[PDB]
């Protein structure tokens, strides 16, 4: 058992040693695509990012100098890893150190003090500010612009001057694109209706009071020179300052909308004139103040409230300034705050929120009648540290495919090796010798997996190495993919089991290892609809649950710790899998695909997909026996093999003969251990097979007739290999293998040791290892099946060398091999035994005896009383004239009887007129026939206009036999995108911006703050009591108190820790959480369980979560808790829902002055002094000084939280803030629920030259319909190429070129055939897209562009294909690659073109245009993107001047001429490569070389032909000349050289030297003219199968030129010649085995032709049929044509053929007629005889004596035949006496003579 393995193991290495070239090639190829990898790893390092905090941002309701401060400070975003103040509870303004502020704070205190005291100079000297502004005011420049300078103090052509002044700084050019559209705005709103004017001077009233530094600038240029007059460093300084002050500000209010604010009528109005300001670039924003009772809302519910007091706005802005608004959450999560200004911050620098929230204030004052006062803030939630790295999302949905990308080679190799070692059976005859299927499916498993597991370990090198997959322990991984390994293996084997073709196999397995990759690709993008259970459903695929597993190893290589001991069972997360468990999948997988293929190998199992008996030998010993052995199949109800009583003897080599189809080799076969007996007993040596199991084997050794040797082995692994099996001992195999391989004579042959290096004499070595076992009983099938006569001799050699002491049993065919080795017969016909007995014993039971013939030039009395004189009895069978043949009685036949009437005859010749007699003996092959059937018997231009028509005409014909095909093939594909059409009728979409209904209920189930600070106010407890009451809450403010407690224990474990430290709320209370140790890197922030220990207050209301978190530290708590609500969604990363989106904290602490009452009184106390103007200028200013002082308080205040990663969080928040406020100032009670306020957004129309750019987005469905337009054309032209490959594949191309047809003209008429076939589809196609109203198809300038396109699209593809004709040898496999290979180049060039212009953000990949402009020179991609753009086209005139053709040469043009120029060139390229291409016989030869006869018609001259490598010729110095008026012959052995000399003779194959001239025309010189007068008709039947022969027959005479009238006649004749009556209107394909040969023979007689070749005419053809050809070829002969016919019935060249030439190694022999050969040669007789003694000297010594001839013919041991004297003058009686005598003389037992048999012509075939 184990020796067994261990050979089978060395087999499997031993392949592999030879081929040092597939071992590097399967050691290095998976390393190349890890390696890129590795390169692809080094190109993006991780980067780390660590907490940061965001500033505040203010709103314009808060005031207006915080607000630009706002502006110009927070532009840049930076973050700040310290706390910042604004996130305090207390403070709300960031800038205390700035000194706006203080200047503000020290002009307020200095005032309050001048108030107090009605000193003042003390107050104001010691003040820093003062002396910073002096300074400030005296600059000179040193600024790039004003921006730099306000900067500073905080933190029209002028106007055009001043911008340009602004564009020396990049960075403030930023900061003035934020401010110009707001600047230099045009504020419009559609309604005009008064309630719209109302809310509008609301508006404007803000810029209105921004409008009053004019008012201030007036009274100091008034109240300057009074001064300045009245008086006349501080004057001097002050007055000037003052001045420039006043200038500076007066030019900034130069510039300056002021009435920005316009009207508009309407919409579409709106539309236009906004599109025309920004054409001229002035356009800010636009307003809509759409009525609810309007009801004209699309997409949304009309109102939700009958009646007025409902608000609905909608702000329309330019779509490059506003966020998209189609999907809410982003796509591909991405670890980061999502806080950068440019790209995702839109809404700040937009300003949609600013005018949000003017327009909800105006709404808010105008609806509740009163004056409310909340400021407005906006701050940022802080985020935890972090890392931002994309290629860990890459391994987790990109690994799998790399490996299997990697292993689909091995794959292929080993299916490729266990299919060859299937279909050749070298596995088969392993099963006989007694390995079981077990040993070698282990050999196959340990040997396979060799590689596997020597990838494995490389690959976790290198991904350890190359610090893909750091952290982690090589052992774990390993441990995995050594199961995938397994896995894949097991897989392979299963789909090795399905094929039983090589190539085929190979070529699919590989196919099935990729297609079960999908289903994980399919499967991970719907990774939320899969239920979990279905996951592991799903696993049962190999790639699938290595994908599946590596999932888990990267989400676990995330966290730090990849595959580690510690780590191992461990779930990572509620839903993966753990590394564990994916193992024992795989490995059950592996196991179900062994239990799947030993369950398959048993579907198709054991097929390879007369009581005359003589019984005495000098010893009767039966070593074989078989005692009525019975065989059924199922298949057939008649027995296969019926009762075989035969027996056998030790030393006899007992032969079985029977013609093909007896059941031989299935009863050699069943003795062997193949099949089992089904009935009866097969008993060898004694104990029957079955039974004896491996005791037998020893003694038992079987060599089939299909060649057993394995190819790679050398000379001498074969014998050690098949002895080492068997049992033999290790010292004497060496022994054994010298013994055959000298009994062979193979010993400097072992030298080289190689076994494909030498042919044919591999039978020798094949038939010998049957005896390397020294077998008793040896059972051989067929030793002679298919080697050469030359080869024979040493078979019979050596099977008679080894025929003592050894059972022998063989089985031939041929009837001369059962009488030279055969001790006995048994005739087996029909799986029976007809006839049994011994060589010599059934010669002598017949009827008839011994032959004597007898010729005339008197009388049969005289001659039968001589005869009878001689011998009495004498039978008479024959009495016709001129032969008298007589039957010797071989019942009492004598040597001397005989003898004596020979010796009277010679005297009496002349008299008697005999003039020669023939003796005969009995031949056995007659009696073979005789018993068999017995036996059988008890059972029971004019010419290229007639040319271009006939191809036509079979094109046509091929169509109507097979309109099935046609159909599927043509219509099929049109009807595919037609019902398309229908079924794509659905709206399409494609990125249209429809309107938001912004609020906050739309994000869905949230967690909202509600935390409150310095709650001391009754007016503050009406806003927070108004909070609660949208969000869903129980309406009564004190419900939270009537449900008192709301909030979760806190946890138990956490207590201690809490108690351990101090917990103070405001400080600190929590303790740090995980971060970057440096050495290893972290996605997230691992906290402890206390962060923000106890769980805060949670009520909920209608499915929202309100959390109560007064006086805790904030910053701290949602930094702690962020990632806890995160990591429930980690597992997808693809759509995130976060739990916290945005919240509410009252701020109550104001940071100017408390007091600003005591400002008013001052002001309104300078104002009633100084001597107000009676005007009333300078009071306006100073009452609406004491509103600004009144509005200094800011009694309560707000400020707003929100999440960056929702992009509508901050506008919704606003909303609710805004409606909180409005539903606060409202007095209770129904009038609650009335009034609200709805806010929408939606984007404005594109512009004309944003929709140069958009257009691509409108694309749409086009290219969905595009794509199976191109998938439907992509088929027909495979299946125009079939029928030539079809042709080609089969001999009759060769005779169409034979014929008048000339190659050129043939390849003309297909291309016209073929378009006009494909003319139908593309008219089909246009009636399709014009009967549906396609709007880009039915374009009148459209139509003629689209029907250019599919014509020439047809017109230049098709020549392709036809040079692929020549490459591919079959046509189904072409049809299938050249349709996948168009729809490959077709799909990919236009997907990936579409795809790279839609994504153009980079104008890096814009540049494509170049390579498409390449692309064109490719055929099958015009077609394609050529529709892609005609679509679009139209698309863009319908809204371009509605709201330039495809027929112009640019958008199609280039396609076309591009595609015009390339449809000639491959017609062109496919012609060249079809021209591609550039003593009797010693009296005959010196003839032709001397002169040249005109009468010959065919004359070689040296002809030779060499193929490469054989370095032998295959015919040598050939030369012959041939009369015209006579049939030849040529003769010879199978690799003689027959066909290569008629294929060069008739032109298919080139000569290598000498030339041959048909009727005076050369081939070299003229082949056509020699092309006209000949018929060739070769051995290989070159039909068209899909037509009837009639039709072939009137075809060929139509290219032959018949009359038109007369072609019918003469196609009744040409059937009628030769049968084909029954079978004219029958297909070719649908015909017999001599239908089609004479069907071939009858086109080859067809016109006429001069010289007519046949190659082998009969093979096994009806003898009625051959009669027919006789008697055609006969007329032919008569007629005076030459008719050059060779076959293997030598009965036929006798009969008719005037000469004969027979060849051998492409040389004559003899070369002369039939006649003359009969008499020259074959004439005298042969003595044979039979000798035991095995010594040729005593028989040789006495023939040589007695006869002068001592020539030796057919010299072996079993028989021996003798070579005399032809013609002898003496007496024939002379041997028959002498034979008498010296049989004594000399050990001999019988003899015979042949002397003029019918066998003497044959005999003569054989020798030479
Ligand atoms: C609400 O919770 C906040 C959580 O951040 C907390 O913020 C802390 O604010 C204080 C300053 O008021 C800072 O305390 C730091 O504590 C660490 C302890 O590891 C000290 O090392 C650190 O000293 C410096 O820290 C620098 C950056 O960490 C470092 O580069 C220097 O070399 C030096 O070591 C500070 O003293 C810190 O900003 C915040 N961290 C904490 C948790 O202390 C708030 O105090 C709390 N609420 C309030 C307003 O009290
Ligand atoms: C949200 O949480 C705050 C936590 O301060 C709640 O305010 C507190 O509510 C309780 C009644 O449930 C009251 O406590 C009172 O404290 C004073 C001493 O300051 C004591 O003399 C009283 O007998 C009473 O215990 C008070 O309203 C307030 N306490 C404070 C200032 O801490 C608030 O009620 C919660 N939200 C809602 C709407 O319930
Ligand atoms: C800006 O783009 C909008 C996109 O909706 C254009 O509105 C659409 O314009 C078409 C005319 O081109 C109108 O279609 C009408 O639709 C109603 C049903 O809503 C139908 O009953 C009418 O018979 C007509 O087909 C309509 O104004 C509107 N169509 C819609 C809402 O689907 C708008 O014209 C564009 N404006 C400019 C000047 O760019
Ligand atoms: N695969 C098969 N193997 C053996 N016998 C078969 C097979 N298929 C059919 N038969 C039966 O075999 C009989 C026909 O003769 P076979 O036994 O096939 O001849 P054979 O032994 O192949 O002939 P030769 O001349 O020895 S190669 C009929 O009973 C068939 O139904
Ligand atoms: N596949 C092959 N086709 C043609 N010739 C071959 C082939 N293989 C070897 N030969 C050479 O051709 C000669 C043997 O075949 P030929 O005698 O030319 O033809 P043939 O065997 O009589 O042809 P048939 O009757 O069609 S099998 C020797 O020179 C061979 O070496
Ligand atoms: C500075 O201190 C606090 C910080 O918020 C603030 O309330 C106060 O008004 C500031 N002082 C001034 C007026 O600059
Ligand atoms: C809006 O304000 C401007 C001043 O900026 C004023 O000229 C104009 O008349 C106002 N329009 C309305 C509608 O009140
Ligand atoms: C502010 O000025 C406006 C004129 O623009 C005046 O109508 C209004 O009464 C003033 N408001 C107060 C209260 O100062």
């Amino acid at each position: 058992f184990w020796t067994q393995l261990m050979l089978l193991l060395w087999k499997n290495f031993m392949y592999r040693r030879r081929q040092p070239v597939q071992l590097l090639v399967e050691l290095l190829w998976p390393l190349f695509l890890f390696f890129i990898l590795v390169a692809v790893r080094h190109s993006h390092p991780p980067l780390e990012h660590h907490e940061c905090h965001f500033p505040n941002k203010p709103l314009p309701s808060a005031g207006t100098v915080p607000w630009l401060q706002g502006l110009i400070c927070n532009v840049n975003n930076t973050c700040f890893p310290q706390l910042t103040p604004g996130e305090e509870p207390g403070r709300l303004s960031n800038f205390n150190d700035s000194l706006v502020s203080r200047l503000l704070a020290d002009a307020r205190t200095v005032l309050g003090g001048a108030s107090a005291h009605r000193d003042l100079a003390q107050e104001l000297l010691a003040l820093r500010s003062l002396v910073e502004l002096r300074a400030l005011l005296q600059r000179p420049r040193g600024t790039s612009g004003p921006l730099e300078l306000l900067s500073e103090a905080l933190c029209s052509p002028a106007c055009s001057e001043l911008i340009g002044a602004l564009d020396s700084h990049p960075l403030s050019r930023l900061l003035w694109r934020r401010l110009k559209p707001l600047i230099l705005g045009k504020l419009l709103f559609a309604p005009d209706t008064p309630f719209t004017r109302k809310l509008m001077a609301q508006v404007n009233r803000t810029f209105e009071e921004l409008t009053l530094l004019r008012d201030v600038r007036e009274v100091w240029e008034m109240l300057g020179p009074r001064i300045f007059t009245f008086m006349n460093y501080s004057w001097q300084d002050a007055h000037a300052d003052v001045g420039h002050l006043v200038g500076t500000l007066g030019r900034v209010t130069e510039c300056l909308s002021l009435d920005k604010l316009e009207a508009a009528p309407s919409e579409a109005a709106l539309v236009s004139r906004a599109l025309q300001l920004l054409a001229e670039h002035r356009f800010w924003a636009g307003v809509v103040f759409l009525g609810p009772e309007d009801s004209s809302d699309p997409t949304e519910h009309p109102t939700p409230d009958l009646g007025p007091g409902h608000v609905r706005i909608k702000i329309r802005m330019d779509i490059d300034v506003v966020t998209r608004t189609n999907k809410i959450r982003d796509r591909f999560w991405d670890p980061g705050p999502a806080a950068d200004p440019l790209t995702d911050l839109r809404y700040v620098w937009g300003g949609f929120v600013y005018l949000q929230d003017l327009v909800e204030r105006a709404a808010v004052r105008v609806l509740s009648g009163a004056n409310p006062r909340a400021g407005l803030y906006l701050q940022q939630m802080p985020y935890p540290c972090y890392v931002d790295d994309v290629f860990l999302r890459v391994l987790s949905r990109s690994l799998p495919l790399f490996l299997t990308l990697a292993w689909i080679y091995s794959v292929t190799l080993t299916v490729k090796a266990v299919v060859r070692e299937k279909e050749t059976r070298l596995r088969d005859t392993m099963r006989a010798m007694g390995l079981s299927r077990a040993v070698l499916w282990l050999g196959w498993f340990l040997s396979c997996l060799g590689p596997f597991l020597l990838s494995a370990a490389l690959l976790v090198l290198v991904l350890k190495l190359g610090d893909i997959l750091p952290y982690s322990h090589p052992g774990v991984v390993f441990l995995f993919l050594a199961a995938f390994a397994v896995a894949t293996v097991t897989q392979s084997f299963l789909l090795s089991a399905f094929f039983s073709r090589a190539n085929l196999a190979a070529a699919c397995g590989g196919l099935a290892y990729f297609s079960l990759y999908l289903p994980y690709v399919l499967c991970v993008a719907w990774r939320d609809r899969l239920p979990a259970g279905g996951r592991v459903a799903a696993s049962l695929l190999s790639p699938v649950a290595f994908g599946f597993g590596c999932e888990s190893l990267a989400l676990l290589e995330e966290q730090g710790e990849g595959a580690q001991w510690h780590n191992v069972g461990t779930r990572p997360t509620a839903d993966v899998f753990s590394l564990a468990q994916v193992s024992g999948l795989l490995l059950l997988d592996a196991a179900l695909y062994g239990l799947a293929t030993w369950y398959l190998e048993a579907v198709c199992p054991g097929q390879y997909g007369k009581v005359l008996v003589e019984e005495a030998p000098p010893g009767l010993s039966p070593g074989v026996s078989v005692r009525s052995l019975e065989k059924r199949f199922p298949g057939s109800p008649q027995p296969a093999l019926r009762g075989l009583s035969l027996d056998f003897y030790q030393g006899h080599i007992t032969a079985f003969l029977g013609h093909n189809g007896a059941g031989k080799t299935t009863t050699l076969s069943i003795l062997s251990g193949l099949f089992p007996p089904s009935g009866g007993s097969a008993f060898i040596l004694g104990h029957d097979v079955r039974s004896s199991m491996a005791a037998i084997r020893p003694h038992l050794g079987v060599c089939p007739q299909y060649n057993v040797l394995f190819d790679m082995l050398t000379v001498d692994e074969h014998v050690w290999f098949y002895g080492r099996l068997k049992g033999l001992s290790a010292a004497v195999v060496g022994p054994e293998q010298d013994r055959l391989l000298q009994d062979v004579g193979l010993v400097s042959k072992q030298s080289v040791q190689t076994r494909h290096l030498s042919g044919g004499m591999q039978r020798k070595l094949s038939v010998a290892i049957a005896f390397v076992g020294g077998s008793q009983v040896v059972i051989l099938d067929e030793p002679t099946a298919g080697v050469d006569p030359a080869s024979r001799r040493g078979i019979w050699e050596l099977l008679l060398k080894y025929r003592e002491g050894r059972t022998l049993i063989l089985s031939t065919h041929h009837l001369d091999e059962a009488e030279l080795l055969g001790d006995r017969v048994a005739v087996v016909a029909g799986g029976r035994l007809c006839c049994c007995g011994s060589p010599l014993f059934l010669r002598r039971h017949l009827g008839s005896g011994y032959y004597l013939t007898l010729v005339k030039a008197v009388g049969t009395p005289q001659l039968l009383a001589l005869v009878q004189h001689w011998v009495p009895g004498a039978r008479l069978v024959e009495e016709l004239p001129h032969e008298l043949v007589l039957v010797l009685p071989y019942t009492g036949a004598h040597d001397g009887s005989f003898a004596t009437l020979f010796r009277e005859l010679d005297t009496r010749l002349a008299e008697l007129r005999l003039t020669g007699y023939g003796i005969s003996d009995t031949s056995l092959e007659e009696i073979f026939l005789k018993v068999v059937e017995e036996c059988a018997a008890d059972t029971d231009w004019a010419l290229t206009r007639q040319q271009l028509q006939a191809l036509l005409l079979k094109r046509f014909l091929l169509a109507r036999r097979s309109r099935r095909g046609l159909f599927a093939q043509i219509v099929l594909p049109a009807l595919f995108v037609g019902l398309a059409l229908v079924f794509s009728l659905i709206v399409p979409p494609f990125g249209h911006y429809p309107a938001l209904r912004l609020s906050p209920t739309m994000y869905g189930a949230q967690v909202s703050f509600f935390s409150e600070d310095a709650p001391g106010d009754p007016g503050r407890a009406r806003l927070l009591e108004a909070l609660l009451q949208e969000a869903g809450l129980e309406e009564p403010p004190v419900q939270h108190s009537s449900h008192r407690f709301s909030a979760p224990e806190v946890p138990a474990e956490v207590a201690k820790v809490l108690a351990s430290g101090n917990w103070t709320p405001e400080s600190p209370s929590p303790a740090c959480q995980c971060s970057r140790p440096g050495a290893r890197r972290l996605l997230p922030d691992c906290p402890a369980a206390a962060g923000g220990p106890p769980p805060p207050q949670a009520v909920t209301g209608s499915g929202e979560v309100v959390q109560n978190l007064t006086g805790r530290n904030l910053s701290d708590f949602l930094v702690k808790t962020y990632p806890r609500l995160v990591r429930q969604g980690l597992k997808t990363k693809k759509w995130v829902n976060e739990v916290r989106y945005g919240g509410f904290s009252l701020g109550g602490r104001d940071p100017g002055l408390p007091s600003g009452q005591e400002l008013g009184r001052s002001v309104e106390e300078l104002w009633a002094l100084l001597s107000p103007l009676p005007g009333g200028a300078l009071d306006r200013v100073l009452k609406n000084l004491t509103a600004w002082a009144h509005s200094l308080d800011a009694q309560d205040s707000l400020k707003i939280w929100f999440n960056n990663k929702g992009w509508h969080s901050m506008v919704a928040f606003v909303n609710r803030a805004s409606n909180a406020i409005l539903r606060a100032h409202l007095p209770p009670g129904p009038a609650r629920h009335a009034h609200s306020i709805t806010t929408l957004n939606h984007p404005l129309n594109l512009t004309k030259e944003q929709l140069s750019e958009g257009a691509l987005m409108a694309s749409s469905v086009d290219v969905l319909v595009s794509i199976c337009v191109v998938f439907a054309m992509s088929f027909v032209p495979a299946s125009f190429t079939l029928v030539l490959i079809e042709e080609r594949v089969t001999r009759a191309k060769h005779l169409q070129l034979m014929g008048g047809l000339s190659p050129t003209l043939y390849w003309l008429g297909n291309f016209l055939w073929d378009m006009c076939n494909y003319l139908v589809p593309a008219c089909i196609v246009v009636l399709i897209f014009l009967a549906f109203q396609q709007r880009a198809y039915v374009a009148p300038a459209n139509l003629p562009a689209l029907l250019l396109l599919l014509l020439l699209y047809g017109w230049s593809i098709t020549p392709l294909m036809y040079p692929a004709s020549f490459f591919f040898s079959v046509p189904s496999t072409a049809y299938v690659v050249l349709t996948c290979i168009n729809l490959f180049i077709g799909i990919n060039g236009s997907m990936a073109t579409f795809v790279l212009e839609l994504f153009s953000d980079q104008k890096l990949q814009e540049v494509s245009r170049i390579l498409k402009q390449v692309f064109l020179i490719f055929p099958h991609f015009c077609l394609g993107r050529g529709l892609i753009d005609m679509v679009r086209n139209q698309a863009m005139a319908d809204a371009f001047e509605r709201l330039q053709s495809p027929l112009r040469w640019e958008v199609v043009g280039k396609n076309l001429l591009a595609m015009v120029i390339q449809g000639p060139l491959f017609l062109l390229f496919t012609l060249l490569l079809q021209h591609r291409s550039q003593e009797d016989v010693a009296r005959e030869r010196e003839r032709v070389v001397q002169g040249a006869t005109q009468g010959d018609v065919l004359v070689l001259r040296n002809l030779t032909k060499v193929y490469r490598g054989q370095r032998m010729p295959a015919v040598d110095r050939l030369c012959l000349g041939i009369p015209p008026g006579e049939c030849f012959g040529l003769l010879g052995v199978n690799g003689a050289g027959k066909t290569s000399t008629f294929r060069m003779v008739t032109g298919d194959t080139l000569a290598s030297r000498g030339e041959a001239v048909l009727a005076g025309h050369s081939v070299a010189r003229e082949p056509s003219a020699a092309h006209l007068s000949m018929g060739y008709c070769p051995q290989s039947d070159a039909i068209f199968e899909l037509l009837t022969g009639r039709e072939h027959l009137e075809l060929l005479a139509r290219l032959r030129g018949v009359p038109e009238a007369q072609v019918a006649q003469t196609a009744g004749s040409g059937l009628a010649r030769l049968g084909l009556s029954w079978y004219a209107d029958r297909p070719a394909g649908t015909y017999s085995g001599g239908n089609k040969r004479k069907l071939a023979t009858a086109l080859a007689l067809v016109g006429d032709p001069a010289v007519v070749f046949l190659d082998e005419p009969t093979t096994g053809m009806d003898p009625s049929a051959r009669r027919f050809l006789w008697n055609s070829l006969l007329a032919v002969v008569r007629e005076g044509r030459s008719v050059m016919l060779t076959s293997h019935s030598m009965e036929e060249c006798e009969a008719l053929c005037s000469r004969l030439a027979i060849m051998v190694n492409g040389r004559f022999r003899c070369l002369g007629s039939p006649q003359h050969l009969k008499g020259r040669f074959a004439a005298g007789h042969t003595l044979t005889l039979r000798v035991p003694a095995a010594r040729s000297q005593p028989a040789a010594a006495f023939v040589a004596a007695e006869f002068p001839g001592a020539e030796l013919r057919e010299a072996h041991g079993g028989r021996l035949r003798f070579q005399l004297p032809p013609g002898g003058r003496c007496a024939l009686a002379r041997v028959f006496g002498e034979l008498a005598v010296h049989g004594a003389e000399h050990g001999v037992e019988d003899f015979s003579v042949s002397q003029t048999m019918l066998e003497e012509v044959f005999l003569y075939f054989s020798k030479d």
